[PDB]
DNA sequence: TTTTTT
């Protein structure tokens, strides 16, 4: 199936030594996120793969880094206490592990990988960078960014001089290699390619955006036979949206529990989940037990008082039962600092797949899909939600696709001249 | 106003 362009070998050839971390990066398409599926399949008896997002873990066919290294949401500064410890389990692994594998790297915070470094280090029992653990990035730094909250870029900024992947203070002492494919793969159609990669540039003109105009067409809703999905900017219309696609003219609500205190905003999962049979579903948790790993995407067979009977991609028929999530914050007992559970909540691990999130979809391929992108944005978001599709026809959009969805980042084109101007390397070698 | 733990 698979084909092996010369500059895969040539990233092939790169890794065949441990000390050379490489970052291997592409225009959307170009067949990275494949090209790591192929690469696990060699080098000794070790990998690991992870991505930020659940969604391209299962895609890359890892987890996420969140639930791998146990980092706890927000970012972890220098001066920040390491949280979570370690199971026997877990350290097995990481030591075992001799080669580290993050897909999708556009999406990872900065501060990440020097949580990933400190939790290394440490569980290595060494000062080398990693614990000496060889890295391979894949991503594409023109997609889009992290998250980046607000409250946390100042925090971040402290300690950093920017807030993407590669300003990472652990390439201070080390660094890595970037290799680029020319080749793109999921769109074969040499005019659509065009305007994809001059939307990922830049630099484009309302001649090339007047063959989107297509987009606008109604035409095909029907049918589930190979059916079609939405993909918005904005949570709330997926909310709405897979709500719409319901008519609740049907059945089932299932209702969350609250033990304690849980407050609203910091709920995972859904407070009333709305399901019927036929119904697109994600699985918002890992069971390596069960088998399913959050992002996965499935179809309801069955609705019972408290099982869910659910029907994966992969083939695979899982019976979802109620997921319960702990809150834990900081208190007092005794004199000292505690970390003791102040609520939970309890609900099935699913929540509606049929509209997603740029977000979410990054990573993924689809034969049609429906982009919801009115204005309303976030840099490099556009070039994904077209690049999702592998044909010009197959898109459907909401709205015109105008230049003010192009927002450019400035400091993606310094990086490209600095690497470039050495070696096609970056940081301390 | 977008994601993500043991
Ligand atoms: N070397 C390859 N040979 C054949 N098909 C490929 C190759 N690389 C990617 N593809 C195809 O391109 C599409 C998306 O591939 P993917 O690697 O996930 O995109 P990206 O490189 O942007 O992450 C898939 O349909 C895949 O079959
Ligand atoms: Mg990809």
């Amino acid at each position: 199936d698979m084909i092996l362009t010369e500059e895969m070998q040539k990233i092939m050839n790169l890794i065949q030594d441990d000390e050379n971390n490489v970052f291997v990066t592409g225009k959307a398409g170009s067949g990275k996120t494949t090209f790591l599926k192929y690469l696990i399949e060699k080098s000794g008896k070790n990998c690991i793969v992870a991505a930020p997002t659940g969604i391209a873990a299962i895609n890359a066919g890892g987890v996420t880094l969140h639930s791998l290294f146990g980092i706890p949401f927000g970012p972890i500064t220098p001066y920040d206490r390491l949280e979570n410890k370690f199971s026997e389990y877990k350290v097995e692994l990481l030591l075992k592990m001799e080669l580290l594998i993050i897909d999708e790297i556009s999406m990872v915070r900065p501060d990440i990988l020097d949580t990933i470094d400190r939790k290394l280090r440490w569980v290595y029992e060494s000062d080398e960078p990693f614990g000496g653990v060889q890295v391979i990035m894949f991503g594409d730094l023109f997609q889009l960014p992290p998250v980046t909250k607000k409250q946390e870029r100042e925090i971040l900024s402290d300690f950093y001089d920017g807030f993407f992947f590669f300003n990472a203070l652990v390439f201070k002492r080390t660094g890595f290699h970037i290799v680029e494919l020319t080749k793109i793969f999921r769109q074969t159609e040499p005019e659509f390619i065009n305007v994809l990669n001059n939307i990922r540039n830049y630099q484009v003109t309302s001649d090339e955006l007047d063959l989107l105009s297509e987009l606008k067409d109604r035409k095909i809703s029907s049918s589930y036979d190979n059916e079609y999905i939405h993909i918005c900017t904005h949570k709330a219309d997926v909310e709405k949206i897979n709500a719409d696609k319901l008519g609740e003219q049907e059945i089932r609500n299932y209702d969350i529990v609250i033990k304690d205190k849980f407050p609203e905003s910091s709920i995972p999962c859904d407070l009333h989940l709305k399901l019927r049979v036929g119904a697109r579903v994600m699985s918002l948790v890992n069971d390596s037990l069960k088998g399913y790993y959050n992002g996965m995407l499935g179809i309801v067979t069955a609705l019972e008082d408290n099982v869910i009977t659910v029907r994966m991609d992969n083939g695979r028929t899982i019976k979802f039962e109620r997921y319960t999530w702990s809150n834990t914050q900081y208190t007092l007992k005794d004199n000292e600092i505690v970390k003791e559970e102040i609520g939970s909540c309890t609900q099935f691990p699913l929540t509606l797949a049929w509209a997603i999130t740029i977000h979410k979809s990054q990573g993924l391929t689809f034969d049609k899909i429906i982009i919801h992108v009115s204005h309303t944005f976030c840099p490099g978001q556009l070039y994904v939600a077209l690049s999702r599709c592998r044909t010009l026809e197959g898109i459907v959009s909401d709205a015109f696709i105008t230049k003010q969805m192009i927002i450019p980042e400035y400091a993606l084109i310094d990086f490209e001249r600095a690497y470039k101007s050495e070696g096609n390397y970056y940081g301390k070698r």
